[PDB]
């Protein structure tokens, strides 16, 4: 019979990237890069965002690939964001069909048609990539921004370095706790709209909302993490690197109130699980944790 710690560590391992998934991400990168280089001047590409920080939850969706545009494409830098995104969109629809391709704020999503079963298993295949037109300006990158109509600065290496620093200060448990809350945020039980938008905001908040080092127990850490996220979701959350626009403006007021309510509900659901465990009702506690997170949380 599983202890609470044993169950959380199994959950954590189920959310870790493995070698077969990595090989699949690399293969999709080759496929999309080789194609896009026939349509645009692209010097190089790279896997980035949460995928590269080991903070992307499962199943693996919306893996960012920056496609670094050559000087021959510099005309795009002085044009509206929708122009380069339109061109990337049309190219990718031509190859993958309209149903598979979706415009996003700072990327085009390509969905490979990989089946996600009800247990969140894909036979070790990535679900989709976010294709990002990008210019390397020297100090950082610039990518298209639908909200402003223009281009914004981003340095994913600052995000990576600070995720690594938080993780080292948290006894190597920070990244896993982030992936667990992102798994909860993705739970179909919440409906069509996730509690927190974008998912990246959970990680930005966690840089401040996990603190004091690792406390030693997953269940208390998760409870307090949810409670802190509820209390702070209305704060301003700038780009931590100080380069791009704030991360906290994608939710309108009603959406943020809902975010706070669902995060607080999660903190209460976690408290119930903690109370079960305190009283020796261990299979009851595991059932409470599974109802909160979803099927990847184990009962045995
Ligand atoms: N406002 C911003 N300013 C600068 N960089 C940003 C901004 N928003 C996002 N980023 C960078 O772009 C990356 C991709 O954003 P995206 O929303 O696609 O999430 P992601 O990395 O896939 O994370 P998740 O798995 O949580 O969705 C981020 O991880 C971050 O490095
Ligand atoms: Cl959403
Ligand atoms: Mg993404």
């Amino acid at each position: 019979a599983l202890s609470i710690d044993e169950a959380f560590r199994k959950f954590k391992s189920r959310l870790e990237l493995n070698e077969r998934e990595q090989k699949n991400a690399s293969q999709r990168q080759n496929e999309v890069r080789d194609y896009l280089q026939t349509k645009f001047g692209i010097a190089r590409s790279f896997l980035t965002g949460s995928y590269a920080r080991y903070t992307k939850t499962k199943p693996l969706k919306n893996i960012n690939i920056f496609f670094v545009l050559k000087d021959s494409e510099k005309h795009y830098h002085g044009k509206a964001a929708s122009v380069v995104l339109d061109d990337f969109h049309s190219a990718l629809v031509e190859k993958y069909g309209s149903a598979a391709v979706r415009k996003q704020a700072r990327s085009i999503n390509v969905d490979f048609g990989v089946h996600i079963d009800a247990e969140d298993n894909t036979d070790y295949r990535v679900v989709s990539v976010d294709a990002v037109p990008a210019f390397d300006t020297g100090d950082q990158y610039e990518i298209p921004d639908t909200a402003s109509g223009k281009w914004i600065k981003t340095d994913p290496e600052i995000h990576k370095d600070k995720a690594t620093a938080a993780h080292q200060a948290y006894a190597n448990e920070w990244k896993g706790l982030v992936r667990m809350v992102k798994y909860w945020n993705n739970n179909p039980k919440h409906g069509d709209l996730k509690p927190v938008k974008p998912s990246f905001l959970i990680e930005v908040m966690a840089l401040e909302c996990l603190y004091g080092g690792w406390g030693g127990s997953f269940d208390r850490e998760i409870q307090s993490f949810f409670a802190t996220l509820a209390d702070r979701v209305h704060d301003e959350w700038p780009d931590p690197a100080g380069l791009g626009p704030a991360i906290s403006n994608d939710m309108d007021a009603a959406r943020k109130q809902r975010a706070q309510q669902l995060l607080f509900q999660a903190s209460q659901d976690a408290s119930i699980a903690i109370d079960h465990a305190r009283r020796g009702r261990n299979i009851e506690a595991l059932r409470a944790w599974r109802a909160l997170f979803g099927p990847k949380f184990p009962l045995s």
